[PDB]
């Protein structure tokens, strides 16, 4: 019912937004995309406007990728960032891309991923600095996947559990703090 | 004034175009009008649109910049590069990147260009096994904190550049020691 079809919609919304600019995407090219048709997207998340606040709700990306205790969670953040997804991905950096002159979308999306994933971060460090930490980690993080994905793409030199090998410590030295 | 600073100021204003605007919206005229100067200008010193593209996607100098000196605190010298609070679309080379799209003949030319100009040519210089993933995390590094810090936060990015050095330059060292 709505699981599947709403599944369908947030990911042709992601990929929409994240590939596209901002002022170009209709609901019916989402609609097309997603298989369904625009008056259940329009049903389910009420307009465009409110279509993007769900896909710059970053709280349930911080419940993935800063799960579990801080011991290990360097490797484990490098392992999901190292996986040779998308380009488009992740979405959080690529919709922010797509903005451009549409000013009202990207200050929301900036707002909220601080919020929502740098502070996240931020409240678990030990230590003095831990805002400034958390910022440099994500900066690790998404600087890898968009230049694996994006950049590179086929030219990318390594395995995931090469990149994890050389990266995790260094990531894992700012979660530590010192 | 001279020729040289009407170049500048067609390269900065050119830069800035491929960095922010869907290649298929710009326009020589925009350019120009941009940087103040005529369009005729450019097609003097760059020939067309596509060579001005060419040239700015040619990494070399930004190359012969971020890697100068000895690797003996490369890393300090790099995050302090990378570090500064410049323009949202700076790097250009990611910028430009992500105004391309579906693997158009522009962004292969981008993307193979910086894994020669600037993967493979910080790799050369690297000691130690795994010279060319190596190189990648560190690209990674720097251009994750420039887009992070200049882009994404803005005003709300923490710290001032050297704090920044204190905590991110040691890890940028130890990929270029060793991994
Ligand atoms: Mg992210
Ligand atoms: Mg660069
Ligand atoms: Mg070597």
């Amino acid at each position: 019912t709505a699981e599947q079809s709403r599944s369908l919609i947030v990911d042709a919304a992601g990929r929409a937004f994240a590939t596209r600019p901002y002022r170009e995407i209709t609901l019916k090219d989402i609609a097309e995309d997603a298989g369904v048709s625009a008056p259940l997207i329009i049903k389910y998340f009420g307009s465009k406007e409110q279509l993007f606040d769900a896909l710059v709700d970053f709280r349930a990306a911080a419940e993935i990728v800063f799960s579990g205790p801080l011991d290990g969670l360097g490797e484990r953040m490098v392992s999901m960032f190292a996986r040779p997804l998308e380009p488009y991905k992740p979405l959080s950096l690529n919709i922010l891309f797509m903005s451009g002159p549409s000013e009202e979308s990207s200050r929301k999306l900036r707002a909220n991923y601080s919020a929502q994933m740098i502070d996240a971060l931020a409240e678990r460090l030990p230590g003095r600095d831990a805002r400034l930490r958390a910022e440099l980690v994500m900066s690790m993080l998404t600087g890898l996947a968009v230049m694996r994905r994006k950049m590179m793409q086929e030219h990318a030199t390594g395995t995931p559990e090469e990149v994890v090998a050389h990266y995790a410590p260094l990531v894992q030295e700012l979660l530590d703090g010192g």
